[PDB]
């Protein structure tokens, strides 16, 4: 496994790695709190306990041999974009980033962020947009 | 045809606006004025109310809409009582927004018919979204 | 004649007392072991238990008692879903404490058939009280 | 009305005023927040804001002509006992106390309190009477 | 040693302590914490750790032998209350009492305290009269 | 014969309030006004002052005190400061009122003639005190 | 003066604007805190009270228009990344910033600092300096 | 010649690092191992020590230094005992990181030869950097 990697296994980060194994797909799932590591041992390709924002660990991660990175870090800016940091020194195809508020959003942008995802108002527009098809496409 | 957004937080109020630019008119509700200002002109109409009030959810017509979406947040109690009224109401779909899981198996056995987990939901999107790369 | 007492804080601890030194039997249950403990002896059977799920509340045999005191305090959530899965089984009465005004609007809608306010209702004692100074 | 006084109208003060009322008795109901006095004013033969911790303010009210004088103080143990403190002084026929803990109770009893209620646990008991009730009196 | 006793070893109270020490008299010296229990262990008849709000623990001490018993218990006005009304269960002869402030006084007066001590004012009243000292008697 | 009060606090207020009673003239001084009212009617004079100006000490008149008490609390570099500047105007007795160790250390350098230790030094009153009950 | 330009008048920001107005240089001062602003007005060729987090009135001050700014943001890393953000991509020439820590420091080097300054740290190499000179230089 | 810095934070350690790449032998001291543990690599000696007590000054042989700087920083108190201690060491070249406007003023008329203000000291530094950018 060597192609998707997720680091912050909460509610968003833990969901996409356990839909990834449901398809088939091998992930790596990492952590710094090790209660979280195991609660995604069933559903990871290898699960890690470690600091995202350490460099060295993110080398004995061998993170750089990911193509896609999911910063899911929650309610912690400065690890979330600490962490962004790094893996855009390492120079990582892409790096999407769970991000908390409008000022995440505006340092991930120049940070190196490719894709930022906000939970709530982007599920509020698939919501929108299954209300839509409810009517529209007559479904 | 008819949809109503109630709690116009950030998951609410984005459901508002993308209805908005998809063209569709929607009724948007909150107890906080500065919320329903925030988004008055994305709804075709913007009220104030408390959706826990049985009196002030008939002056809403909300009895009268095909969908309603309570988005209630923190507040985990408006969010119960609100959904158990619409019921008794009869909403046709009646979708909520769920705060955790307690919330969740309570919406489950109160009516709700469809139940929504942001960041849960999400992450099967992004994983999804994620495979896509080599369609 | 079967009691069941959920959540043993001061006002659930308090009837599980009363009941034993009154000479019934009582079940006594809540999450929390030391809380059950504390309530072991006056119990005919003090249990652990999450009264959230269905399975540990089967396996309490909850279903066969005729009374079951909801007692549980700040945890709302938790006192909402238990009252929805003990009215799943049926239990005749069901008594549940309400922690504020939307708690009770729930619980009214979802099968409480007696809500307790202690606050409120020892105040109505106390006032009944007060007029029997000169009866 | 010179018989009943109650102060703090919380959700058990409040409550006695309320039931006093009903039962057409006149009832001295006092508060510091204004707009818990206020709350009460169809209720209460006067609603009065008053400090109870104040000995002038008893004064101004004339606590001193009621034969039964509740503190239904809540979260505030100093308030609390301050007050009964005051009106023991004040020689009151009967002063009854609402009391917060066992710590609350243990001053109340040495500093004055004719009666101390724990609403949480007392109605416990009513309520264990009631299940009681339903069986034995074949209720 | 059977005469003075003091409980709550902090500046005011481990001072009695010492004070009583140097001049030669026995003292039953006692605190909830170890460390401050130690700390006094040269200067102490008996130097014990112990809860004075718990009865058993007050039985255990022997506190009811002692004629005068310091309540010398700081930033804890419950504990320093509930401590003398304890010990005035046992008819202490002679209970000090360290006050916090005023509400602390008023509940120590007729919870039982004979002597209640301010040690901010008081001294204030002391080195008052060492000034006065300095010049009235031409010291 | 000259007395001065800085720092109207329970230990400053207290000693102004002595002074007073028995009958000796006061100058009370603090950087709170409110502080300063408090006591206006114990003290000769009572006066809003910042102890650590220069200035403030001079139209004072501090300089003509033979005892001054400086009695500043937690502020402790207001109180050493304060301390240092009497110093320099050579007041004959300057009694400081020790917040700490490390003040008391300071306080015996800086010139204090006397450091008062308000909580230790009542404790040896209590002990003496409790001695004399057999006098 | 359209040269120099200071946001966050602390004692860092505030000693430049004075040593620059010592020096001759006109300069233009700004904080949220009108406080602030007011304690500056004599050593400013303008001092004026914004938000710099803030575009338009990034706009409404001209900073386009200036080829140095410092941001002299203290304890709050957010307003200060935030504003350091805004006015790099008003393509500022020259922007310094006072950095809080390492982190704060890892993301202004990113987000377009051109200079950072830890006026602890680098103080202490001049002082280190300093005391060199004081022997070395025979000085 | 003798450099020695007492507080290794920010400041204290950063001269030290500063002073032993210039290739200078400096005392580094601190109350905190940790502290001095950090720069031990640095410090031809690295101790640890409360500079406030004068036994721990003198098996420090301080008293035998040419410079000797106090970096203590919120701990202000310990940072004038300590300076007050070593002006009674005579040491030649006293130099204090001063945390305030009050703790200058004590440190002027305590003996610090000079007073040291990071933030606005390196302010000007920038301002003059800023000129500089014209010569
Ligand atoms: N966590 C809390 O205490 C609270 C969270 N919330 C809300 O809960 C919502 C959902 O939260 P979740 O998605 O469940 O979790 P989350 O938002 O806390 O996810 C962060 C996850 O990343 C991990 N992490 C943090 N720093 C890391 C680092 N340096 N390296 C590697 N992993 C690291 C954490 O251990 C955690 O499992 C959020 O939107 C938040 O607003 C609300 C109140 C409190
Ligand atoms: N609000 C705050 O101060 C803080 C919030 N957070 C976190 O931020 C997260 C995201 O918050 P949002 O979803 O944006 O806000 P939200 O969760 O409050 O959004 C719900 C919306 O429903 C409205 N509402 C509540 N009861 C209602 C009733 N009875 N009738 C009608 N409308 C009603 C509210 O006014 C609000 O605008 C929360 O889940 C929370 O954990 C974290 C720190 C502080
Ligand atoms: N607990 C605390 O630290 C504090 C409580 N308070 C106040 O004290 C008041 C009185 O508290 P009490 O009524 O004595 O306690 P309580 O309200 O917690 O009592 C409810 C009991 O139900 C149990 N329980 C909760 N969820 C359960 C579940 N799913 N299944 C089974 N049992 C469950 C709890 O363990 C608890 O013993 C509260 O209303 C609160 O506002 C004030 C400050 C602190
Ligand atoms: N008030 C709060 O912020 C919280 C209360 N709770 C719980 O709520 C429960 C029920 O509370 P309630 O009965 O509704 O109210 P309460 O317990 O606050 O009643 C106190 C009433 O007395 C009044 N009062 C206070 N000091 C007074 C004085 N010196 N003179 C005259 N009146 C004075 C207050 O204004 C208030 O209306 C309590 O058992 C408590 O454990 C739990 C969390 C927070
Ligand atoms: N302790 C603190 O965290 C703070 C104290 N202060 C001030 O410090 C001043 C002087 O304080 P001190 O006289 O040194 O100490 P203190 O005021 O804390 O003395 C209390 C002593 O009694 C002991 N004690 C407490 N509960 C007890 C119990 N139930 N049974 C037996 N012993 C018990 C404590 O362990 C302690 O040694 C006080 O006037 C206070 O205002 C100011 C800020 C913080
Ligand atoms: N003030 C508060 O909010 C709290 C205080 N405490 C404790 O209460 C204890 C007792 O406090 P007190 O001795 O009554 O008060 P205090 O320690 O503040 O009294 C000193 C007096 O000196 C005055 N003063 C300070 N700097 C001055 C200057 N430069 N020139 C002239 N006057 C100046 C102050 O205004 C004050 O009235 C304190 O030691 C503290 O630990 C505990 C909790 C809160
Ligand atoms: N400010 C405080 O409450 C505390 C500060 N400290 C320490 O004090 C030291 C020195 O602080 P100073 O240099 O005096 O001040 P400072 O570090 O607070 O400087 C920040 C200045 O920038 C201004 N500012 C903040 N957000 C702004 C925005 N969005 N737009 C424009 N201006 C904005 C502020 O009003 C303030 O005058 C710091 O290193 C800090 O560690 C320590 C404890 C508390
Ligand atoms: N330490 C903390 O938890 C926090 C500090 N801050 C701010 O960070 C700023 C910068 O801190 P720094 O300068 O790095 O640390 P600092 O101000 O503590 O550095 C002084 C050094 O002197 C040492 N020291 C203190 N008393 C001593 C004595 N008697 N003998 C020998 N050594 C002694 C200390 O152990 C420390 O390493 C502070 O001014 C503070 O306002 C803000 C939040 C938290």
């Amino acid at each position: 496994n060597k192609q998707f990697a997720v680091i912050g296994l909460g509610r968003f980060g833990g969901s996409i790695v356990k839909e990834l194994h449901r398809m088939g797909h091998e992930v790596l799932a990492v952590d710094i709190n090790e209660e979280k590591v195991n609660a995604y041992a069933s559903y990871a390709t290898h699960a890690v306990i470690a600091n995202a924002t350490e460099e060295n660990e993110l080398l004995s991660l061998g993170i750089r041999n990911f193509e896609y990175v999911i910063v899911a870090i929650g309610a912690n800016i400065q690890a979330s974009t600490l962490t962004t940091l790094l893996l855009k020194e390492l120079d990582i195809p892409n790096i999407w980033v769970k991000a908390q508020n409008y000022y995440h959003h505006k340092v991930l942008e120049k940070i190196g962020a490719d894709r930022i995802i906000h939970p709530e108002k982007d599920m509020g527009v698939k919501i929108a947009q299954s209300l839509s098809d409810e009517n529209v496409l007559n479904y």
